[PDB]
């Protein structure tokens, strides 16, 4: 009756040995956690990161939220972290009528969920939302400014969120593209409601979440394995969000009741991330979740050699849906192909098993377009190209292995799938534009098997 919260979902709490290794150690609950979607990581207790920041020059500018069920939010659109804190604080507390921290969490909990399924309240809420800056830092150590001992030590920790995109078992540790959005860490300034709408990770990467000190932040995941069960639900009570959008900065996510998964099957697992605690998402799994109170975390992507099979499922996925990609899959492979002396040698072993299915579809691909009457043909660099000038222009995909083009459409190109769908002229007119043959890549492919014994 009116709210049952999801069952809580796993908490691990390593020892140091286990800690000591992020890649490890989440390779090593993953068959646990991958059943919930997402789980709660307490480190050791003298792993105390040092936190320290003026709140008077700290500065950011808000987002405004409103707060009703299903209803469409974009993913992504001054002041003080002194000024957010009292206006945060002076909410909660004048909101409740309660000093701001003996609000049990249980009640914000049921209020949040009984506000936002109400049409006659319109509560509207902000919070901070960007990457690092020069104007606005990471919570963790980085180096520049004399440290102190204390902070030195977790300069390279695993868990320093900063370090966890370039360590070695990372396979983003070696991408090209500045991709600032996923290989440098988000920063959030949370308030009493503020909250994050259900979503999953571009190219359904991993995130892991620090809070670094406030109150709690809520969460709700959903395993992998659900994501189209949870997907059909929400098309069917909310299909205004899956109309197709002009570009990534225009997705339409909302806010819904866990419950109204539950009632549909849907397994939904809740907990409640404390200061000092990590949250980590797995691939494709949905998650959604709001602040109880004025708090500050810090989150940031990332793929491990488990991922890598998921992330090429991702790009065919998107590539169905017409939804445009963050980068190429494929050019990351040929990357760390090129880089295989140097590759983690578990990597190497991962990176030849996707590109040897990156090869066979390649092939496949291309003797379909060739019986199509395709017969031109010239070498071209894909990665030097804007991505906005090799997206396909039906599916959007981002091109790299190969792609056609017509002089009668300067500029164009359609992805090897939409071969009929670039121009009237006929396929004798086309070129095909590869970034390798056959023969380019195949010591590519020995290197890594070399690497990887
Ligand atoms: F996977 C690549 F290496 F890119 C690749 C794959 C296939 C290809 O052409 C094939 C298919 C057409 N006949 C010759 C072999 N050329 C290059
Ligand atoms: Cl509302
Ligand atoms: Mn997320
Ligand atoms: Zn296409
Ligand atoms: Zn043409």
């Amino acid at each position: 009756s009116m709210f049952l919260p999801p069952p809580e979902c796993p908490v691990f709490e390593p020892s140091w040995e286990e800690f000591a290794d992020p890649f490890a150690f989440i390779h090593k609950i993953r068959p646990i956690a991958e059943q919930t979607g997402i789980c709660k990581v307490r480190p050791p207790p003298d792993w105390q990161p040092p936190f320290a920041c003026d709140v008077d020059k700290l500065h950011f500018t808000p987002r405004i939220q409103r707060l009703n069920e299903l209803e469409a939010q974009t993913r992504v659109k001054d002041y003080t972290l002194r000024t957010f804190g009292e206006m945060a604080d002076a909410f909660k507390s004048d909101y409740f009528n309660m000093p701001v921290h003996m609000v049990p969490t249980e009640l914000v909990e049921k209020e949040f969920w009984r506000l936002v399924s109400t049409i006659e309240e319109d509560v509207t809420v902000e919070y901070g939302a960007d990457i690092a800056s020069k104007e606005f830092g990471s919570g963790f150590p980085v180096r520049d400014i004399k440290l102190s001992p204390e902070e030195e030590e977790y300069l390279d920790s695993g868990w320093n969120l900063n370090n966890m995109p370039v360590m070695e078992q990372s396979v983003l540790a070696h991408i090209t593209a500045d991709i600032c959005g996923m290989k440098l860490p988000w920063l959030y300034v949370g308030m009493c409601f503020s909250s994050f709408c259900w979503h999953i990770e571009d190219h359904w990467s991993y995130s892991i979440n620090y809070l670094h000190w406030g109150e709690p932040k809520t969460w709700y995941g959903v395993p992998g394995y659900a994501a189209e069960q949870l997907e059909n639900v929400m098309k069917k009570l909310a299909p205004e969000l899956f109309v197709s959008q002009p570009d990534l900065l225009h997705q339409l996510v909302t806010i819904m009741n866990p419950n109204t998964l539950m009632t549909h099957e849907v397994p939904v697992y809740r907990t409640n991330q404390c200061a000092g605690e990590f949250v980590i998402t797995f691939p494709r799994a949905y998650h959604s979740g709001f602040n109880q109170g004025f708090n500050f975390a810090e989150a940031v992507n990332f793929c491990t050699v488990d991922w890598l099979p998921l992330g090429r499922q991702c790009v065919e996925h998107y590539r169905l849906l017409h939804r445009y990609c963050v980068f190429s899959h494929d050019e990351m492979i040929c990357k760390m192909a090129s880089k295989a002396d140097v590759l983690d040698v578990v990597v190497a072993s991962t990176v030849q098993k996707d590109m040897a299915i990156m090869i066979e579809d390649e092939k496949a691909l291309r003797e379909t377009v060739r019986k199509l009457g395709v017969i031109d043909s010239e070498r071209m660099d894909f990665e030097l190209l804007p991505d906005d000038e090799r997206q396909c222009v039906k599916c959007k995909t981002t091109c790299f292995m190969s792609a056609i083009s017509c002089s009668c459409k300067p500029g164009l190109l359609v992805c090897l799938h939409h071969v009929k769908e670039l121009c009237s002229c006929p396929p004798y007119k086309y070129k095909l534009r590869y970034r390798y043959t056959l023969d380019d890549l195949y010591p590519m492919m020995n290197a890594l098997k070399l690497r990887a014994e």
